[PDB]
């Protein structure tokens, strides 16, 4: 058995493992919008390095996540990952609302897996995802709600321009 | 069509896109790699950073291709990611000749690739190649052969006090 | 005969003269894209400048194959060289098509030096294109077509001030 | 019309025109003398120096009269450039003796400009040629007529061996 | 076997061993260059200093090639060094012919190792000598021809009054 | 007949001559050793640097006899060199017994060497060597017996794991 393993269920190990690969899941999501708004006929650059940045973090969450699991004498296991759900992101508008559904997924798989760790007596793991998850979830989902309004009542105006300024001026 | 798409083939996008994958892959491989050697019974540090360290490499390889993708008017697509081939890694020597496998396997679609290009006449993708990866690629498999006899040499001396030795005094 | 010339054809020495006349015109042409935008009634500095620095790029190029035809033993011919194709560019998105034609023109130029020097086996020739040349035309190439679209997008939306706004927070 | 043109006489435009295509051959008679005595079989550093730094400076002036001709409302028209008059220079006297040809007839040139300046009143004109151009001209021809005296009186001593001096020791 | 030789022909691996030799020998001719220049006889300093710089190159060539043999798997093979093709060198002129002779004779094989590498689909070993061989030795050559040229055009003129010039104010 | 010449025998002249030619075969043997241990299936990285350090010593000391014939007036004379004893060099206590050897034998060089100067009665000479060579040799010597007696007594213990001990620890 694992010399170090103490109160930690087998089902908290096999829900940090699944949450991994959503963390994986949407740091290549990220890699795709990024990559998209780089190409010459979408030419966003502010788009761009907002979305890879985001890939950055998302791969730390796992990395943090993986990190965890070790510590706590569970066994890391890989699935494979899926693809993202486009291969084309449409307007910034598209791919923030997009990237709202994306966190509002990995904040409920976060929250279910907080009320797991509740069920479950685990208060280590209650505090990790405190610490470290749940209020960079709140944090960065408000910012994306602030960027859409932002960018939605600069579209209704004018969609190029207003798009074009989001860019320039926010990002 | 693409504004600035000329002289790359579809046959070389294509190729790129595949090569993305392979990158993305091996990323994730390494990533295994680097978690399975920080499990409390397996714990010996310079080998989990050693890949870790990997993990971010090929990262950064497939971001560069995916820049270049794009600096060519090509289209970045992206498909599923294959788990690794092993859930669990065995000893240090295991480990690094699965590494030197999947190294010259990134090797081999690196030199196809370069070939192809020669064939379509492509000399920039001939010149980024020969420029980003081959030569990492020859070191990186040069340090990893030295690795691999270092170790070898050691564990058939004694086999644990071998792979401490090892990833106190190399890594 | 010449005392260092070695491996360097008489084909390859007349296309490399050709290719100076090809970027000194293109210098030109950028002198006068820069000087019109410099117009009291054109008046977008950003504009002025994104061309006038061109134009220096275009004569370093110039000078840097003069250096290897010299550096080669081949000996440097020139040739008058014919003015501009306009006398007014128009608006920025035509200014920025024009230039886009003129840097294939010249991508096209090296992509054809370069099949000639692999036919005569000039590795010197083909590594020092792909060096100084190949690279920087793909970077300018993207750079040119990302502007393009941002311009466009702008100017569909409406053309005076799009065309202001993309000088001064793009350019 | 022009909104901001105020005593700018389309004489003066037209020459100032004229005086550019002058300035620019001038420039491209430079760069061909500069780069003739960087061949192998001619190879002295100092001159091919002291010609590429006189082609840039010639450079320069058609830069400050093309700006000067948007500040005055006139408009920038160019016209083919002539290649330069050899294609080889000869020894150091010989190069030295066309420089001087060159820069005389730049010199009467805006002597001409200035005198249809001063007819038109045009003192706009006329200050900025005193002021950029005139005495440029005059420290220019005094210290090439300086080195053409020194040439000579070393070559007519011995040939080779002078010409080598003079380019170690003055240049 | 090799655990890391990849794409690598036993026809380079003997090719690049056979070059070590010719960097050697080069290395060895230019020691000899060097001393006899030293000669209290002969006593030209920037003419040795020249020369023993050169020797300190071939040499540093010769292990950039041992370097990269091993990196690629092959195995280095050392053979029978020539003495040098003269005990005695001659004047100055004499002795930067003989150089230039030697030089060229480097890059044809260069050219010819090159030639072997794109046959056997090499593209490592043909980055390899362009960036790091190729044109090294065209600016050396160039600069050789520029010192003969200068050479010739001294001892043409006096010959011992010459060669100190020279030494003096080139070297 | 030379100049500067005075108290300096033919007999020491020649042996002189002889003398850098063993310095030259002997600076070539470490560079054989040297980049033997850099093979992957070597790959002992504290040897090879030892070994590249020896091949520099030697050929300095080769350097300082040189230097020394033309100050006394003598007339450096290179012969071939013949090549290293071993294409394969063992073990590094089979390659630090080679090298002790080689070391002997330059030293009993030297020690003849002095011999005939004090027989020629030269104290320039026997100076010269007493200075720069033979307390070198000394101290060299007793070097590579303090490390040969510690590599044996490592490998004694067991071969890989001593071996790999020495050079991580000592070298």
């Amino acid at each position: 058995s694992s010399q170090i393993r103490q109160n930690y269920s087998t089902e908290v190990e096999a829900a940090v493992n699944r949450l991994v690969n959503l963390y994986l899941r949407a740091s290549y999501t990220y890699l795709s919008l990024g990559f998209y708004f780089d190409r010459d006929d979408v030419a966003l650059e502010g788009v761009c390095h907002f979305f890879r940045e985001l890939a950055e973090e998302k791969m730390e969450g796992a990395e943090r996540l993986l990190k965890m699991q070790n510590q706590r004498g569970g066994r890391a296991l890989f699935q494979d990952l899926q693809k993202p759900s486009q291969d084309e992101w449409g307007t910034t508008p598209d791919a923030m609302k997009a990237a709202i559904v994306l966190e509002k997924s990995l904040n409920q798989a976060l929250l279910d897996l907080h009320a797991l760790g509740s069920a479950q007596a685990d208060p280590h793991l209650c505090d990790f995802l405190e610490s470290h998850f749940l209020d960079e979830e709140v944090k960065l989902i408000k910012k994306m709600g602030d960027h859409l309004t932002n960018i939605q009542r600069l579209v209704g105006s004018q969609a190029g321009l207003g798009e074009y300024l989001f860019e320039r001026l926010t990002l």
